[PDB]
């Protein structure tokens, strides 16, 4: 069967097609807040201290459709809040609370984001005062954040401008077709590549150990693997595991065959909340998210060292949830009715989690825990710097941070940038240093080569990377093989340095250049140059303000992430790639905020400007050297040729004419742009006789976006 | 394995499949459009030479390319097949379909097996489209090489215009369920199986599915005739050999093909050895001139089944009955008579042969027949006539066209409006009627085949006043009334020469009406009015074409009507999307439609405010509030009641109005109008979006 179009549509034909689709992610028409909607200028203007009350009257009031346990919603608030920012993995940096996707994304339905449908319900009187000047991304985190301050722990700060989104943003969470899927492990425990979850619909882990076997090692490894998948390692991990189960409670209280349906799949009259249980009340005292009944500390809404003391003090034996989960408390019955009860009563015996048992079980764990037991300054503060880089981490550049409680420090995994110590060029020595970069007998290749090896390494998900910081003479960047250390970008680099020094030590007054900025100045004068060779005068905008980092600030295993395995632009395909080459080229052009026309020039370009790797012919479809010519669409589309791939098999065509004598070699990623349908009609456009001004601008607007991207202290 | 990459056509349909996909509202935006936001198509291709395009188009149709070789030196039949197989897929139940927009060349129809070697024809085009670039988009070069085949082998048309923008994205359309390639349920098929209904090759049989399938797209049995004698007159049938020889269909064809499908292992491939339907048939003596050589072909001889070299029902003239009268594309032996499972049709059925018959002894009404029935076919879903571009353009009107009479007086602008503004609110009529009947005046317009909307005036007209959803016997007709009692007290006591229209009276009180509520609300604000409207008469108006138009669910008026094929949430995106609206177009109308008082039969279902007659936002402030409990009603009505914090009945509600409180991207938007401080916004993007949809059919002012 079919489905009209508010159903489905075109992908159930051919399920395995290329999906364009992609490439125009949250459009223009689909903001209601319109064109003119900058965020910032909204944000940067609330009353904090206002807000910070709003949200404490907010949370110290219980509601008849949810209520508080303990008369308090800040553990449920700081549940929200993590779990917003839990899904963010450092494979491509997708995920995270930057755009506050847990509100309608295929979660806000997975089995651990159960009960936090009413959390972010229970926030609507806050979000309806202040309306557009506050983002539910920046709302779901400043709760919690909030609520960690309200409880008695000082935070170290917080930073506004998490802007929102209209439309899922489609991220892939594993292979599995049914929840809780275990189908992305190989062996012993090798979590593939692309994912960050123990398993599907599990924003972390599964709080029984792996698979259902509660076994605190094998917990333990899960749960490191896991946390090393979000940049976190192991006293991070510690800190923000022991500290986050210092508040709140679990909800097991009746079987789990009660619960309805998620939230994406309930009856229109539940407004959107999900998992509506039968047993008893369904809410308070009956309430069940997890089926786990679990009260680790006797004051579950204070902060204090209590969750050591209790996972020390006792001997966790093994028994049962009443909704039929594994759970561990303590041996003996020892401290028996010393746990407060959520809605008053009886007392708790000490209970602790699966997971709960590995940080003291583990080596490593139980060393750093066994520390902090005796010393809670130490647990205070990683805890507070856990937090803060567990929210703020796909927030990108610390230009971005804005409102008043921004701490005044930097921080590594910030990728921090020196701040401009002098006077921008402007005009004339721009001018003059373009004139200086042509003299100097670098060729158009390596010029644009250089220029995009260092501004293709942005990912638009965390805003990683960039052309800003001048790090592609740094030693994560600078050994990359795509940017192929051998054969340039060393003599391209000391060309560039001793341009920048004759600049600097004689420039007029305080007026200095920094490396990146030489850098993409050199890729704009090759552009140019090659526009002029082809026949047409342009001037490539180039914004200066760039600063150079140092080997001491770039971080080399947080810069290892961001390897390009695959760049369609340079036509590089590394190994092990989950997808043939278009997916991968496709995937880099989400990646860089492109859109389709932006893609097509912008390889059509760059494949005439010779910006290959390792300056193969793959793909260079013209006989004018470095030249920004209309040639690689016009002999695109000539049928002329006739392509059929290399005999020796490469993935690699080759395109023969009429003479048989083969004339054209190529790839699949420059033979997907003249199959495609979708994309030969955008080829098309600038192969036709009278395209080559409009492909000409077309493309240095693109190359302008793409070394501008990372540019948030000018936009 | 399942649950693919996003980039490979992964998303939430995989877990939940029946879900709400509003993508369909935001499809084709303007960041996948390469010519950027300033083009303007209708400037670019007035200022083409035709002269010069005809000149290239000659030429490209007389010579043959290596790749494709062509039958008999002309490549005319096939672009006359292209053309029509772009227009062929419209559809009149929903507009959608046709050489609009030039899908053809796009992912669902350019691998559809009817258009085999389709996509070899597009792209013989290619050097056409070159020297032109923007100047000529590929909607209007599909349609124009088929005129011109026409023109080029000696049929004179009717004219032609240009106009169609391209678009860069493949439209949703529902073609049917079926999960299979290729009644009950209509196949992947153009209009019908060549070999008869589901392969039977009986014609009489076959008669009646052709005759279904092209009265659905506005064809009666005069233009169903016409059009299939006059198009088989030329060209033929390729089958030379087995279709299992042939590979996948472009979507599913490697790289090395560059975007062509259909690869044939058999013999060369191509030319001599095309195989492209099976059947082998050629039709005529003469497949590359226009003469009276099919009718006299067709009732010359006796036919037979046989089958084709590939293996397919066709029929064959009895014991030879002149063998080697009909020439091969390839200079060889000739052929003798044959004709398709469904060209018998038009002779052994009592409505076809009568029409045939007649066109057997006057070819002239045969010729005029198929200009007429061609010239409708290639600009069923242009609109209105104000859209034909280019010096080809017929000077006389048709009356399938919905034809309008030119603005003959000079028009009011902004004192005279102010006053007649002024009239309308003291007239008697609440803001309930004129908003009520501004809408059902203008959500007639589907953004499919631009069919319908205000101008014209036709909401007093016979199809239009009579429907169920516009007047439950009520207060229609005396709005129309004093309305016309208006423009008559007006126009007589007029400055000059100013003068107007019935239809600029609806849109400007339902304008004046918007005022109104907006002003009792607390916001002075002026709806934009742009007058130009004229009013058509009843004979201008054919009842039988309208009755398509109209709707059997508005969302917006909260009417459901019966033979709905999906709930009420999905009819209610179906025609937004037939308004062209984007979704917070589609929540602001909705949410303003309520409060002011336009549901349908004036029922509460979904008014969440508490004094009507205002524009406020009220809708969204109460349709989040967590102080109601919604439940069904105890009667299966389809309706829901949300009780008070007591066990007190507060507001009633439907699937339209509550989906908006439970879909979760929906609800997204709810809570942007609906919170403080946003009444402001609120009142002008329901003011901008009324704008939109009240000019949504002037293409006479763009
Ligand atoms: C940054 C790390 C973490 C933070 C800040 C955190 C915080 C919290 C808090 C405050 C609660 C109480 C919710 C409430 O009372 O409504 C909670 C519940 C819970 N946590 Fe975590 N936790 C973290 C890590 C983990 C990990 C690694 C697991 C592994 C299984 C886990 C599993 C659970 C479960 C199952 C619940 C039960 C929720 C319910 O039943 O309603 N958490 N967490
Ligand atoms: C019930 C109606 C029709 C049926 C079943 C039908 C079927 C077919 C089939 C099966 C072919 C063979 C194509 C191939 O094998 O390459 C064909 C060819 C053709 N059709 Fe139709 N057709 C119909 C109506 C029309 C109409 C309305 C037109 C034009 C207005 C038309 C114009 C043509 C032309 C010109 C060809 C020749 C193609 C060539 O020479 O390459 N046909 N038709």
């Amino acid at each position: 069967m079919k489905y009209p179009v508010e159903g489905g549509g075109n992908q159930d034909w051919w399920p395995n097609r290329l999906n364009l689709k992609v490439l125009h992610q949250n459009p223009a028409v689909a903001d209601p807040m319109g064109a003119a909607f900058d965020y910032a200028a909204e944000v940067a203007t609330i009353d904090v201290d206002a807000l910070t009350r709003d949200i404490e009257e907010v949370m110290t009031t219980s509601q008849p459709w949810w209520p508080a346990d303990y008369g308090h919603y800040g553990p449920l608030f700081i549940r929200m809040a993590w779990h917003a920012a839990g899904t963010y993995r450092i494979h491509d940096g997708r995920g995270g609370a930057g755009g506050g996707m847990q509100r309608f994304a295929p979660l806000n339905s997975w089995p651990d984001n159960a009960s936090l449908d009413k959390a972010r319900r229970l926030l609507w009187p806050v979000k309806k005062k202040y309306g557009k000047k506050l983002s539910w991304a920046d709302l779901i985190v400043f709760a919690g954040n909030c609520a960690l301050e309200s409880m008695g722990f000082k935070t170290f700060g917080f930073g506004f401008g998490r802007v929102d989104q209209w439309e899922p943003d489609e991220v892939y969470w594993g292979k599995e077709a049914t929840w809780l899927g275990d189908e992305r492990y190989s062996g012993k425990r090798d979590l593939e590549n692309p994912l960050a979850a123990v398993q599907m619909g599990l924003i972390y882990v599964n709080p029984e150990g792996p698979n259902g076997n509660p076994d605190p090692m094998a917990a333990a490894v899960d749960i490191r693997e896991t946390f090393r998948r979000m940049a976190m390692n192991d006293v991070e991990t510690a800190a923000l595991i022991v500290g986050g189960h210092t508040f709140g409670k679990t909800h097991g209280a009746g079987p789990a065959d009660l619960v309805g349906p998620e939230p994406e799949a309930a009856p229109l009259e539940q407004m959107g909340l999900g998992w509506k249980s039968s047993y008893g009340t369904g809410t308070g005292k009956d309430a069940i998210t997890s089926g786990i009944e679990v009260v680790w500390t006797n004051t579950p809404t204070k902060w204090d060292n209590s969750f050591l003391e209790i996972l020390y003090g006792y001997e966790w034996e093994l028994t049962k949830s009443p909704a039929g989960a594994w759970q561990y408390t303590a041996k003996d019955g020892a401290g028996a009715g010393t746990i407060p009860d959520p809605f008053g009563g009886p007392g708790r015996s000490p209970t602790m989690l699966a997971t709960d048992l590995s940080l003291r079980v583990d080596p490593i764990y139980e060393r750093i825990t066994r520390r902090w037991l005796e010393h809670p300054e130490e647990l205070a503060d990683e805890f507070a710097k856990a937090w803060y880089k567990l929210i703020h981490r796909d927030m990108g550049p610390v230009a971005r941070y804005l409102g008043p409680l921004v701490p005044k420090q930097t921080l590594l995994w910030q990728d921090p940038v020196p701040a401009v110590s002098h006077d921008l060029v402007g005009e004339a020595e721009i001018a003059s240093l373009k004139s200086q970069i042509r003299a100097s007998g670098l060729t158009v290749s390596q010029l644009v080569s250089t220029a995009w090896a260092a501004a293709s390494s942005f990912r638009g998900s965390d805003k990683r990377g960039g052309a800003n910081g001048g790090r592609i003479r740094l030693q994560p960047q600078v050994g990359w093989e795509v940017n192929d250390p051998d054969g340039d970008l060393r003599k391209v680099i000391r060309t560039l340095e001793e341009i920048q020094e004759s600049f600097n030590s004689a420039a007029p007054g305080n007026i200095k250049v920094s490396f990146a900025d030489l850098v993409v100045l050199g890729g704009c004068a090759a552009i140019e140059k090659a526009a002029k060779a082809a026949g047409h005068n342009i001037t490539v905008p180039f914004t200066p303000g760039r600063t150079d980092a140092s080997q001491e600030q770039t971080d080399v295993e947080s810069f290892a992430v961001l390897e390009p395995k695959a760049d369609g632009f340079r036509n590089y395909l590394g190994k092990g790639n989950p997808l043939p080459a278009e997916y991968m080229l496709l995937d880099k052009a989400n990646l860089l905020t492109l859109s389709a026309p932006e893609m097509t020039v912008l390889v059509g370009g760059l494949r005439v400007l010779g910006a290959n790797y390792k300056r193969l012919p793959l793909g260079v479809f013209t006989e004018a050297s470095e030249s920004l010519t209309n040639d690689f669409f016009v002999n695109l589309l000539d049928m002329g040729i006739t392509w059929e791939p290399s005999p020796a098999d490469d993935g690699t065509y080759q395109g023969k004419d009429g003479s048989g004598k083969v004339k054209w070699t190529g790839s699949r990623v420059d033979l997907v742009f003249g199959s495609n349908s979708e994309l030969r009609a955008l080829v098309e456009v600038y192969g036709a006789d009278d395209a080559q001004p409009k492909f000409v601008q077309d493309f240095v607007a693109a190359w302008d976006k793409v070394m501008n991207l990372d540019r948030f202290d000018v936009r």
